[PDB]
């Protein structure tokens, strides 16, 4: 009976979960937009992809704190990103990309929902922003000061003047989780209960969307078999998802099941209709409007290059070549303990543009959901540790 594998301060279980000793890498891409002129004048957009851009990651635990006579848990799980040059396609504070201006279009986006709509169309009519703006990589994942932003700053204090992909993501947590240990049961080992203190979510529209399903995904429950299904809560999807069996593996000297994130997660149906805000009417196969939690920015989520889409999303933009192998998001893990021995979660960030009447900023641009960038977040056992492992 594997019941060692139970979040108790004095197991070896606990400390791997308190401070992963495998490195976990995240890998950014870029798409560099190529005819900014052309696109506004109604013509389909160009782009290149560049990178990688790749960060190792800091993870560990705080705030740990147990309860309920042992059977749950309380902790943030904090991240840090230290930059790797040599792992890297080029110096990010250097290498400059081109695309859309983010902040520019949250702030339409806002005025258009009626949020300072009044200081937004003051401003932007005063000093005149561009769609295409260029920025180095540095600046469009970890912060730039916007004109526009810091002009609604003075106005509006807690509107901030800086604004970056992952601003402020940099050494620190997601929120407050309390997870479920294996005490009670071993299937519901790093179960999470509560996030923010809540049991569900609430800017979804169905309580089953709305529904916080599984682990975070850093770990699972021991002896998997292959005919479940596995739910995750990737807190920056904003939803739960599931993954389910793809084929089998081995890394180093240990079998794994591959479990992947099949197309069904994206997909175009009734299952997923509580997740299309407002009335039901969703966006095609393949991409999740993620505004609600993202501060009411227009922004979309995807696979890499559109992978398990609409055919109409990858024509939109020419550049989007998705194939599998590159752009899946799967996991190895280990039946017997649970454990992920590899892994690949890949997501893309996307900005729905449309042309605006009101704005000649948007000139005559297509209605499309427009790539920025995506990552591959990475983990694989080492040879030490997986020896350590194969014993027991
Ligand atoms: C992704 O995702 C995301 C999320 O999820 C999303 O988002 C979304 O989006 C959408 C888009 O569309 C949106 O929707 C929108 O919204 C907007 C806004 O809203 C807000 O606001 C408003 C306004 O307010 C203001 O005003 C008023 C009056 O007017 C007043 O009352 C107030 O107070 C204010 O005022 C202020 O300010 C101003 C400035 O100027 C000044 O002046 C003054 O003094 C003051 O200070 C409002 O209205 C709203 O409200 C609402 O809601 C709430 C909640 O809480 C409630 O409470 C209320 O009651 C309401 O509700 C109700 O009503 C409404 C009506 O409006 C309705 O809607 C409902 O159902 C109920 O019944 C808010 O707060 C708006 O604006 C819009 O609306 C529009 O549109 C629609 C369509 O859908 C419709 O339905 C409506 O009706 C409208 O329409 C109209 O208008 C327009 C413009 O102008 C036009 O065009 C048309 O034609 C029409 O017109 C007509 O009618 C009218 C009546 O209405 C009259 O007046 C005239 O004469 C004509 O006849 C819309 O709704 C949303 O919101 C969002 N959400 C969020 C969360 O974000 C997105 O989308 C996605 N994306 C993708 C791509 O997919
Ligand atoms: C994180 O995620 C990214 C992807 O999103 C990974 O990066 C990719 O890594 C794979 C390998 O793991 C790379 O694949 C290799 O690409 C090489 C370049 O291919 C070019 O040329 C061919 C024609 O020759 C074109 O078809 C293609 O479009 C490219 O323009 C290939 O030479 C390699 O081919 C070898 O493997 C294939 C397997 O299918 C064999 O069939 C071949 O015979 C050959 O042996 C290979 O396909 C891919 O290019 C990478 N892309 C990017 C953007 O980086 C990361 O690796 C991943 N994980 C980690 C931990 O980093
Ligand atoms: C993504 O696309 C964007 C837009 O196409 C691109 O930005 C551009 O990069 C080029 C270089 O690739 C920049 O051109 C340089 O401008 C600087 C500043 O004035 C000059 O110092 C450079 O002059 C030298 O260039 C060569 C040596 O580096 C020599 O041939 C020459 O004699 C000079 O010594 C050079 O002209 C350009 O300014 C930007 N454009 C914008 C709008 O920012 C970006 O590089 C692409 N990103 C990636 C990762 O490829
Ligand atoms: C969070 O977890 C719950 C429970 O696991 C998920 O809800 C469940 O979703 C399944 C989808 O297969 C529902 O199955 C239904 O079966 C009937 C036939 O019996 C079929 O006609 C339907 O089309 C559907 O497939 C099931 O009812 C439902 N169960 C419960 C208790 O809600 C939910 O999807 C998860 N949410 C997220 C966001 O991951
Ligand atoms: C995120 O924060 C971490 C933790 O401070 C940074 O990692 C450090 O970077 C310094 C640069 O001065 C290096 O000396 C070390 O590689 C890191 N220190 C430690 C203790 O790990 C990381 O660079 C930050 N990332 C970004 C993008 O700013
Ligand atoms: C996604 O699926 C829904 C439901 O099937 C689509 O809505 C249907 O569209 C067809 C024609 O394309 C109509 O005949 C039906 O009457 C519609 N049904 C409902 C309930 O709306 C919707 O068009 C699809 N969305 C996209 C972007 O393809
Ligand atoms: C766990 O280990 C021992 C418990 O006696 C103690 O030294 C340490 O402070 C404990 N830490 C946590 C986070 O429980
Ligand atoms: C998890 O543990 C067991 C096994 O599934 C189950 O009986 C219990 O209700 C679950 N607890 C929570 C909080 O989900
Ligand atoms: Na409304
Ligand atoms: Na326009």
């Amino acid at each position: 009976i594997e019941k060692k594998i139970v979040l108790r301060n004095g197991t070896e279980a606990f400390d791997s979960w308190e401070k992963p000793p495998l490195p976990v890498y995240t890998q950014f891409y870029f798409f560099n937009v190529t005819n900014p002129e052309e696109i506004l004048r109604g013509e389909t957009p160009r782009v290149e992809e560049v990178g990688p851009y790749t960060y190792r990651e800091l993870r560990n635990k705080a705030n740990i704190q147990f309860g309920d006579n042992g059977t749950t848990i309380s902790a943030v799980s904090n991240k840090a990103y230290v930059f790797e040059r040599d792992q890297s396609v080029g110096d990010p504070k250097i290498d400059l990309i081109r695309t859309l201006n983010i902040p520019v279009l949250t702030v339409i986006e806002w005025s258009q929902v009626h949020f300072l709509r009044e200081i937004i169309e003051a401003m932007l009519k005063a000093y005149q922003q561009k769609l295409f703006v260029t920025h180095t990589v540095d600046e469009l994942l970890w912060g730039y000061k916007d004109e526009i932003l810091s002009l609604i700053h003075v106005f509006r204090p807690d509107i901030s003047p800086y604004f970056g992909l992952f601003y402020e993501k940099n050494g620190t947590n997601d929120g407050d989780y309390v997870f479920l240990t294996g005490e009670d049961s071993y299937l519901n080992f790093t179960k999470i209960v509560e996030w923010n203190g809540k049991t569900s979510l609430d800017w979804w529209i169905t309580d089953k969307c709305n529904m916080i399903n599984g682990t975070d995904g850093d770990s699972f429950h021991p002896l998997i078999t292959k005919d479940e299904v596995l739910y995750v809560f990737p807190s920056d999807f904003c939803r739960s998802v599931y993954i389910t069996f793809s084929d089998y593996e081995s890394v180093q000297g240990l079998p794994a099941f591959r479990y992947k994130v099949p197309a069904e997660i994206l997909a175009n149906t009734s299952d997923n209709a509580g997740f299309c805000i407002p009335e039901g009417n969703c966006l095609g196969s393949g991409v999740l409007n993620v505004s609600i939690c993202k501060n009411g920015a227009p922004i979309i989520m995807s696979f890499p290059h559109f992978y398990q889409a609409d055919e109409r999303f990858v024509s939109a933009i020419e550049g989007m070549h998705p194939n599998q192998e590159d752009h899946e998001t799967f996991v190895d893990i280990n039946p017997l303990t649970g454990i992920i021995l590899k892994a690949a979660k890949r997501f893309q960030i996307n900005i729905y543009v449309k042309k605006l009447d009101d704005f000649v900023e948007t000139g005559d641009i297509r209605t499309m959901v427009f790539p920025v960038m995506y990552l591959n977040e990475s983990v694989h056992i080492d040879k030490e540790t997986a020896s350590r492992l194969k014993s027991m």
